[PDB]
Parts: C-alpha cells; sequence; structure tokens
C-alpha cells in the first residue's frame, strides 16, 4: 500500500533514505486509484514535518514521483491546492513554520525547476512568481 511504501520511504530512523521503498512509492501511485488524490496529502504531510529528515526524505520522494508518475499524479500536484500546502513551508510568519531553512530551500528548488521542466503548468508559474513578488524567494536557484 501507497501509507507502508512511503513511510520506508521516508523514515527518520534510517541513517540513510531506502531508496527502493521510493521508487516503491511512486510506482503504486500509478497502480491504486487512490494513489494520484491520496498521495500528495501524504507527501505534503511529512514534508511539513518538525523533523527535518523526514521533511528532506519526502521532498526527495516528491521530487521522484514528479518525475515518474503520470499525468494524473502530476496533475494533482499542479494544482494550487496542493502547491498551497508545499508553500506554507516558506512562511514568513514569525512560528509560521518549524522547517529548517535547509527544507526551505530545497523546496525551493524543487518549484523553480518545475517553472522550468513544466511551462505547461499555469498555477506552478503564478506560484513561483507570487512568492518571488512576496520577497519569500530571493532570487532563482540552480538546477
Amino acid at each position: 500500500s501507497l501509507e507502508l511504501w512511503l513511510n520506508k520511504a521516508t523514515d527518520p530512523s534510517m541513517s540513510e533514505q531506502d531508496w527502493s521503498a521510493i521508487q516503491n512509492f511512486c510506482e503504486q501511485v500509478n497502480t491504486d486509484p487512490n494513489g494520484p488524490t491520496h498521495a500528495p496529502w501524504l507527501l505534503a504531510h511529512k514534508i511539513q514535518s518538525p523533523q527535518e529528515k523526514e521533511a528532506l526524505y519526502a521532498l526527495t520522494v516528491l521530487e521522484m514521483c514528479m518525475n515518474h508518475c503520470g499525468e494524473k499524479f502530476h496533475s494533482e500536484v499542479a494544482k494550487f491546492r496542493f502547491l498551497n500546502e508545499l508553500i506554507k513551508v516558506l512562511s514568513p510568519k514569525y512560528l509560521g513554520s518549524w522547517a529548517t531553512g535547509k527544507v526551505k530551500g530545497r523546496v525551493i528548488e524543487i518549484l523553480f525547476s518545475w517553472t522550468v521542466w513544466f511551462p505547461e503548468d499555469i498555477k506552478i508559474r503564478d506560484a513561483y512568481q507570487m512568492l518571488k513578488k512576496q520577497g519569500i524567494i530571493k532570487q532563482d536557484p540552480k538546477l
């Protein structure tokens, strides 16, 4: 099941991330019909974790699934509702986020990469720009 793999793939007790589980997760996402509509929220929660390793791992899982899953999953992540969850990590408000700067940087990196690899995704473009406008993302990262 999705949960199963995701938790193996994001386990913070692991000195290293179980790469095989990550692959297993993104495959279930195409497999199970719930996958597209449930996986993003499962991911979103872990990315917002106060446990940094759990967050990073998840960011990596997210990164891998966007690249390997099909149009359905892609479609869900490309929606604003989901992007807004990603963006909460970048909250500039006092105690607005318990995410480390490492995590925030990663989110920022992942977002720009998307604006570049998927120019067809409007909400994604608009969000990155919005962040840019709000001063939350000073300047574009690498790739």
